[PDB]
């Protein structure tokens, strides 16, 4: 199994509040299952070669993904801003897979991505432990 | 908009204690967004003719989706049960659409249904206000 | 330190549906702190001597605590059923010492109780694991 | 009757990251409660002249309370830090009543307040509506 336990912290009041609105996991690798603990949710998978995404949505109305797997036994993470209500994380998270849209940033297999959104909200994923099977990162917004 | 709001009730702990591991919004309609406030959640949907699923996981491994909506302006139920990890609610909730082999219990428009697991868990949704567009159900684990 | 993990099971929507609006914990024992996992609720503390106090509201209005902890190296429960908003869980945890009109229940050192409310809705709580350190119990709203 | 809502920034990864372990209401003007909706957190009371205590703990044991509460019509707010482990928010909230060590701090009637603690956490609690019954503050931990 591989498990990627995240953090969330928000930098600045001004850009609003965000919560989560869905969370998804793709089905390869026997897929997998969020879960919360002491305010931190982790993402168990199957092995590696599948992944999830969380949608969150802010106080003001802005909706982003963010997205954490395993590909080939490395850590990967993607940020997508601007979305319409219709693009849910259901849409979004088969795009990294079968030749889809964002299939290049998984294979990036990056431990770090930074996006600023068109309104001006900075988001940040940085895995802190960044090797073996109990990942860890920080999501930043701002 | 349509929202489906849902109180979970779980009666007899021989059955385990679920817990939930995913949360998937259907894109048609403009999506929409899962929300949770007093120990309730909210699905709130952007009109008629999209849905949401829940899965759960209880701490005896067993696996199950809970699927809400609106079908030409009325609520809809199903559960499933007996789920490999690799059926995830990302797969589940397309399958309602397109064709896919649940639409036929979407078009149902059930207000009530009720299903027992082949390991011995019973699961029933009963909608408690069955119309208009701020619509209430109880999930009942047992 | 001893740990207390709590599954809440609500069996009845005619009692309505409860939430939890307080958490104390008591002073002795190097006190302790409460966490949530995967639905359910860890009261951690520093030693045998203390408790803490878990207060719930219906979405009818009815106020109860549940208080656990351990007295003497064997876990201790009780419900309070029919208070009144100004009884907080703040007002109730500290009447079980100090010669507190709550310390003989305390003193009991119950791995089960049962009690019904003025409105009708049944309280049981029951613990599973029933010794030692890493305590586990039920708490059924019926 | 008086709420207040709270949002939690948590900025800096490098101070560890917080999540509660205690909630608790004090008696006057009728009590109240907490709830959470959407990653926030409320505090109803009966009237003026209450409050409530969050105690927080992070991931490096740190822990701290966040107290807000409403003043002769006026909002209020403290921050302690440097806890020990005895100083739960039970012993806390109570400090700042009947002539007790902290009332001094409630009687300032503080819409802002800055404190960093000697492990080198900043806290802050800005309220962002700081007048009327519907109070909303900002809680920053950096
Ligand atoms: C080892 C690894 O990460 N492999 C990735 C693939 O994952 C495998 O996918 C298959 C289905 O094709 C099956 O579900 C396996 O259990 C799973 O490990 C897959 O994610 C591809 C996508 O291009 O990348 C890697 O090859
Ligand atoms: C009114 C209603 O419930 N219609 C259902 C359809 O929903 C519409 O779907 C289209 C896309 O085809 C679009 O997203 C609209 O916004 C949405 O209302 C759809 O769910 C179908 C599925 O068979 O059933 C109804 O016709
Ligand atoms: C061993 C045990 O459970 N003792 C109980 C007491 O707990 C002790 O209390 C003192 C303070 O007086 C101190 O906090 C210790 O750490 C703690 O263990 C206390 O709860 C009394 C209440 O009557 O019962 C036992 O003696
Ligand atoms: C109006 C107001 O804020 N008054 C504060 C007091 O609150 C009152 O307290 C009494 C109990 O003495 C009772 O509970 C009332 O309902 C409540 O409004 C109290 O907080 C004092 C503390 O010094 O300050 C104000 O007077």
């Amino acid at each position: 199994t591989y498990s990627i336990t995240l953090r969330v912290f928000q930098r600045n009041p001004g850009r609003g509040f965000f919560s989560i609105v869905e969370k998804t996991v793709f089905h390869y690798a026997n897929g997998g299952t969020w879960s919360e603990a002491k305010g931190t949710h982790t993402l168990t998978m199957g092995g590696s070669g599948t992944s999830g995404v969380l949608r969150f949505m802010s106080d003001k109305g802005e909706l982003i993904t963010v997205a954490v797997g395993v590909h080939n036994y490395k850590r990967w993470c993607d940020v997508v801003t601007g979305l319409k209500p219709e693009e849910t994380a259901l849409v979004i998270n088969p795009q990294y897979y079968n030749n889809g849209p964002r299939a290049y940033t998984r294979e990036k297999q990056l431990a770090e991505y930074n996006v600023t959104s068109v309104v001006g909200t900075r988001f940040e994923v940085k895995y802190t432990v960044v090797e073996g099977n109990n990942l860890e990162a920080n999501v930043i917004f701002s």
